[PDB]
């Protein structure tokens, strides 16, 4: 039985816009948090890495947990709203400015639906 933890990272700016990354499907930024990171670290390390930026202001927006033979999963949800640089495809992903108004949940993984509703709403 292990544990393992993705942080994810939700980029929102001043005009309700969120940093969108493709694969064809739609997902956020995002990955594994290793061993002796703390979930902040590695939403911060894992932004950094994608797309390029340095997150400053973040809470914590969801947490899911998905609980399957001899392995404990743990997805954490980061509203990122303030950073430093800009956001680009830094991996070599497509990468682009979504209104949440116009966010569909189809188009991304059904895993991210709850928060995709949460998200477009408020
Ligand atoms: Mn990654
Ligand atoms: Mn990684
Ligand atoms: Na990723």
């Amino acid at each position: 039985m292990k544990k393992l933890q993705i942080a994810v990272g939700i980029i929102r700016n001043e005009n309700n816009e969120i940093f969108i990354t493709r694969r064809n499907k739609l997902e956020f930024p995002g990955g594994k948090i290793e061993m002796g990171e703390t979930p902040e670290q590695a939403v911060v390390r894992e932004l950094q890495e994608e797309v390029g930026i340095t997150p400053q202001h973040f809470s914590l927006f969801e947490k899911l947990e998905y609980e399957f033979p001899d392995r404990h999963i743990t997805l954490w949800f980061w509203l990122v709203e303030r950073w430093e640089g800009e956001p680009w495809g830094k991996e070599g992903q497509p990468g682009e400015w979504m209104s949440l108004v116009g966010l569909n949940a189809d188009d991304f993984p059904p895993a991210n639906e709850p928060v995709i509703a949460k998200l477009k709403r408020l």
